[PDB]
């Protein structure tokens, strides 16, 4: 695999969201793995809808939380509507898939990425984006303004993002904290310290979707 990935420079990456207050971030790192893989096969870059997996996804919580393994497989198993037909609200409300006509896209499956491993998962991204998850409570990542990210930070993961890209001494992170973030909504987190569990925790629990 490259030294260098960026899934935004092959125009798989669509622009970054704001979740608002509602704790979606689960749904938000499903979608962009949604929107990765699909540009990726298909070649036609489309944002889906991150309010569809918050209403509809019965294994997780809304805006109190959920997992984007459940999020990814329920995208696997019925499909997904794109954003601008089911826009998102910010809050759960009922699931409405039905109401929007036939699925945009439909994925065929979820693997999970072998966890504390930090080659697995640059493997991973050197294929399509993945949904990862890392500690995002602490002050320094919240108020992360840009450059490598090492810390600090402990390993107690509560936010899923997506990594869309690597390079020698950082993994590129899609966060959906709006553009004011970070590097115009990105963050760049250091790799290969030999820590297992990857810097705050990023190599805890990491999904992809599958789609042939």
């Amino acid at each position: 695999i490259p030294e260098y990935v960026d899934w935004r420079q092959k125009g798989a990456v669509t622009p970054v969201k704001n979740q608002g207050s509602c704790g979606s971030c689960w749904a938000f790192s499903a979608v962009v793995t949604i929107e990765g893989i699909i540009k990726i096969r298909t070649g036609n870059l489309n944002e889906y809808s991150e309010q569809e997996l918050l209403d509809c996804d019965r294994r997780s919580y809304g805006c109190n939380g959920g997992y984007p393994w459940s999020a990814l497989q329920l995208v696997a198993q019925y499909g997904i509507h794109y954003r601008n037909t089911y826009p998102y609200e910010g809050v759960q409300r009922y699931c409405r898939s039905r109401e929007k006509g036939p699925y945009a896209a439909k994925t065929d499956g979820v693997r999970q990425v072998q966890p504390y491993n930090e080659g697995a998962l640059l493997y991973s991204i050197a294929n399509q984006p993945v949904s990862v998850v890392l500690e995002a409570a602490g002050k320094d990542f919240q108020l992360y303004r840009g450059g490598i990210f090492v810390g600090p930070c402990g390993n107690k993961v509560d936010h899923a993002v997506a990594a869309v890209g690597y390079g020698p001494n950082y993994i590129l992170i899609k966060n959906s904290w709006g553009t004011g973030w970070g590097e115009n909504g990105y963050i760049r987190i250091k790799r290969g310290t030999g820590n297992s569990y990857g810097v705050c925790g990023l190599y805890t629990s990491s999904f992809y979707p599958v789609k042939n």
